[PDB]
């Protein structure tokens, strides 16, 4: 228990806090800090892609309550028409639809916020200003919701990019959830090139960055030269 | 409200308990009566035949609590890795499929018991003791939870030649339910003809005997010249 | 139907959404609303009222998620010890305590920033400055939120206080549910009379103002000389 | 791991099976069971009070259908006037009440039956015949069936004397989840003195015989001199 191994225990669980599903407790402290922090700016396009990076989280939020909504108005219904196992199996696999199309609406809506945040810092061309900490923030803050939002309807490849993106900032690459959610991103498309019989110069590409990923998570979390970094080093070597 | 109008909507329901669901107090209604029917036919072959059938539905009741364990052995437990829309997705698939394999296994005992209680029931050779009561309502059940068992998996196509073996049954023939079941899976078999570009021969074949059987259901539980009647008559003429 | 009753059966719906359960799309618009008020208002104690309120919906709304997660927490667990039907009885009695309890918490924490944010506005003397719109809306919007708050815990009682503050704020008077939940309000109070066998004095002052918001709450809805009207004044003449 | 010590973590298992809540297949198998002894066993009387023993179980299994049909039917409810806490905390306790109330109903048509049951036993007055393995296996079956019943309501001083006649017959004084449930029954009653202020004679009787059932349950799964039971008999000592 060293002063840096209680200072990673206490960073890898802040981390994992910083990637967690969004609640209300987390919207209303995210939004608070952003806030602030526009006020210290004072910068109109860091304004405008705060409001649409908001609206986008909005989208996300209420979708989440229109999910609830939605099962707990099907969980009320009488089924009369339902006397077979396979009518009951059918029946939750066209809710199970519903919900996933709803989702995909939802995403696009937020998808587009957030590009439209990501346009409004594209306006910020002073270099001194596009290295502000307020800048590093929201810039983080709406790669994560997006890589999050594609993330969770399965879009692993989708993500790649932009959690490519999100470790370039700061010292975002620190992040073992940001390496963490990588690998498994690499490892989806791998296993996407085995299962269509793709080129052999895909899989390895794909193989090798889903390696690269999963040691530097290991590394990160566990620390070099510990019983997990050295397995996953020998594994690979 | 005619005798005969009256005779009729208390004999549909009657029809509808006995196409009923299974539970205890059916099970336990049922065995009473074919035990008490067996003592009365004093018949070895029907003896063992009883004790199949009762075997196949003790299968099919058992699976019953099998399946409400399961799903509540399911649902008490804490998932650590179900962050994502589609892991919830997947984890609810790969449960459904436990069940489904489990329903197949038990339909798959419960058929071969049935098929042993036929085989019984076949060794009794005297025309006189075929046409007894005892045997006629013994066969029926034995069909009827066969063409169950079938019809509660979606294994419409093997349900059609059973039905059609239940209703040359006595008055099995005036059974509402009996010609539902028969017309949903005629039209099964003329969908997956269709579906499969299959020989028109048999989409007209398939098509005409869902026909014949939707036909003669509403003739059953509405009457001949009724709106019900009426109506089916001119959209086949 | 008249320009006044299509007036009338839109207005009592904006009146149902005012009094909706809070949900995040309900609580974005409010306080995106509340926020612009605030600017035009250019006033430092409408500024921490609304803060204030704001932290005290907050409360609400992260209560809201705890509810949820708790019940789901007790869901996902295995219990051994639930052999009989009155051991799986006190656990439920059980759980229900502490969500009881820690919305009871949540309800004491709301209620303490709604208070303070009835203390800025009360900080605001001018006599022009509590004329204004935006004074009487967000004055209109903690009582609604104290109102809502204690009656879902169904302190009843503790409303009757708070909805007449609030029903002389502007047209607040024409609001059928503030009028609905009065007089169940005074209802609860009547009963409890009855119930303790308290004062008659009490008894009848509690059974004429349930009446009054009775009657009031059927004429705003249905209207002056109706068949819902007339039917509640003569049952009370 | 000795011979006796195999054999005693085998027993409690088959001991813990033999009660545990009735479900089909063991009904199934009670009965199959049961019905063969009264064949071995040729007595009317043993015949009347197997079919009434039968009846009683059968209630209760139709209850269990009951209540699992009942819930569903209330889940399956829209609830437009549940917009409160309380009005859903007060509609779940109605719900509770109905199903206590029809299982209270259920308990006491099973009760008579086994009440018929030993009254049909009663009358077999041949004390060779009464030593039967048969009649002591029935007779045992319809006490615990009884116990149970009256446990799963939380009739705990109701299965003292019940319980009492059982560990009387055969070998079953050896069963642990016997003496299990007398302590527990015993505990109640201390517990109901301690609360109503009773005679010390009564809270001294049923503490030492909590005690006695106690130590006995404890020694019998865990043996004499174990760490089991050493720690209970210092506690008493």
């Amino acid at each position: 228990l060293t002063e840096d191994q209680k200072k990673k225990k206490k960073e890898i669980m802040e981390q994992e806090s910083l990637w967690k599903n969004p609640d209300f407790k987390g919207y209303n402290k995210t939004f608070q800090e952003l806030h602030q922090l526009s006020k210290t700016f004072a910068n109109n396009q860091f304004r405008l892609a705060l409001s649409n990076y908001q609206s986008g989280v909005n989208t996300i939020m209420k979708n989440r309550d229109w999910v609830e909504q939605y099962r707990k108005e099907e969980a009320e219904k009488k089924r009369l028409d339902e006397k077979w196992y396979w009518q009951k199996v059918d029946r939750k696999a066209r809710e199970e639809r519903v919900v996933y199309r709803e989702k995909m609406k939802a995403k696009q809506d937020a998808l587009n916020y957030f590009s439209k945040a990501i346009n409004h810092l594209d306006e910020i061309k002073n270099p001194d200003l596009r290295e502000r900490p307020e800048f590093k923030r929201l810039l983080s803050d709406v790669y994560r919701s997006w890589i999050m939002a594609e993330y969770d309807l399965q879009n692993l490849p989708q993500t790649i990019p932009i959690l490519e993106l999100y470790i370039e900032i700061d010292d975002n690459e620190k992040e073992y959830p940001a390496h963490k959610y990588l690998a498994s991103a690499y490892s989806f498309e791998e296993n996407m090139i085995k299962k269509t019989k793709g080129p052999d110069d895909m899989l390895f590409k794909y193989r090798y960055k889903k390696n690269v990923h999963l040691l530097r998570a290991t590394e990160l979390k566990y620390g070099k030269d510990s019983p997990e970094y050295k397995h996953i080093v020998n594994v690979i070597n």
